[PDB]
């Protein structure tokens, strides 16, 4: 069946330990040492605070999580702690837990984070540049160290844009990557979802999270946001082939043998491709170069084998400056 491209033996290779998250005994931390100060986030899984760790008087964030399952809080739990210290990949600190309800708090390095709707209208054309590599150094290092993050999106990348820093959140939502393994596509958000996910193809990889990417960078560059807004996951794959055309759809299902369900078959209909210069006009027309449409549809592809990697995508030349400016 489908496999990953690259990094395919990651787990394979490492210890049973690495990637046995339900054997983790968690190391349970002090809840006095972290004080809230005000809340900062929230989600369907946690709220998030804005902290003081009382012993160094450093800031912190705290996630207070709602209730649930110890494999899924362990699942998360050891994805951070695997990929802590990678580039641009938030840090766990500590964990934490009430003793009396046993409501547990993961405890992350601090950022000043301005929301996607306020920042992305004021970065540059070199900005945007800029923030999608240091994006995909954590994506690289994630799916490197076998873990696909399956919910990136704009809500999930913290930008401190005064000291030019990002980090990836909310490991919630990723999996370790095994070959042949079939998850669960009910994962991502539902703009940002890959067609494998709409189609119900669960061989997937880290290529997901190269679609979602994708859907990121078309939203910054054509300032459309969300650039695919289907209302649910049918729509969602509707909204999809009205941009990428049918044509290249079917090709897909047949390569992997997928049917679609006949109600979703009839809402997709048929649609020739239109090509992203389409989608430029005046608002947008400061950030639409060739290199970022050229970059932008090798992510959007429907077949998650034909999308680039991470690791390639840092040495397209939509990127080379913020490469050479990164050499000093
Ligand atoms: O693990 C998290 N989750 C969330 C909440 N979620 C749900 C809303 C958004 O999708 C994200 N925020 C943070 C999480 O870690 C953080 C670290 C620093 C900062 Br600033 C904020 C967060």
């Amino acid at each position: 069946s489908s496999k990953a491209r690259v990094y395919a033996d990651v787990n394979v290779l490492r210890p049973k330990e690495y990637w046995d998250y339900e054997a983790l005994t968690v190391q349970w931390g002090e809840q006095d040492d972290y004080e809230v100060v005000r809340k900062v986030g929230r989600g369907k899984y946690s709220e998030v605070f804005e902290g003081i760790n009382v012993n160094n008087n450093e800031k912190c964030i705290i996630k207070i999580l709602k209730p649930v399952k110890k494999k899924k809080i362990k699942r998360e739990i050891k994805i951070l702690q695997n990929l802590c210290g990678g580039p641009n990949i938030v840090k766990l600190l500590d964990i934490v837990r009430d003793q009396h309800s046993k409501t547990p708090s993961l405890i992350f390095e601090y950022v000043n984070n301005t929301d996607f709707k306020v920042l992305y209208p004021t970065l540059t054309d070199y900005d945007i540049r800029y923030y999608i590599y240091e994006l995909l150094k954590a994506l690289d290092y994630c799916h490197s160290q076998g873990i696909m993050h399956r919910d990136v999106k704009p809500h999930n990348v913290m930008i401190d844009h005064e000291l030019r820093k990002l980090r990836l959140i909310d490991w919630g939502l990723a999996e370790f990557y095994h070959p042949g393994k079939e998850y669960n596509v009910r994962v991502a958000s539902r703009y940002f979802k890959g067609p494998e996910l709409l189609v119900d193809l669960q061989d997937y990889d880290y290529s997901l999270d190269m679609w979602s990417l994708g859907c990121m960078f078309a939203g910054m560059i054509f300032r459309k946001e969300p650039f695919f807004y289907g209302h649910d996951n049918h729509d969602q794959l509707v909204k999809i082939a009205k941009v990428l055309g049918t044509d290249g759809l079917n090709v897909y299902l047949n390569k992997y043998r997928i049917e679609l369900d006949p109600q979703l078959e009839a809402l997709v209909g048929r649609h020739s491709r239109k090509p992203w210069l389409k989608f430029m006009n005046a608002d947008n027309q400061h950030l639409v170069s060739p290199e970022a449409i050229d970059f932008l549809d090798k992510l959007l592809r429907y077949d998650h084998q034909e999308r680039l990697t991470a690791l390639e995508a840092m040495t397209h030349p939509y990127f080379q400056q913020v490469r050479a400016a990164e050499n000093s």
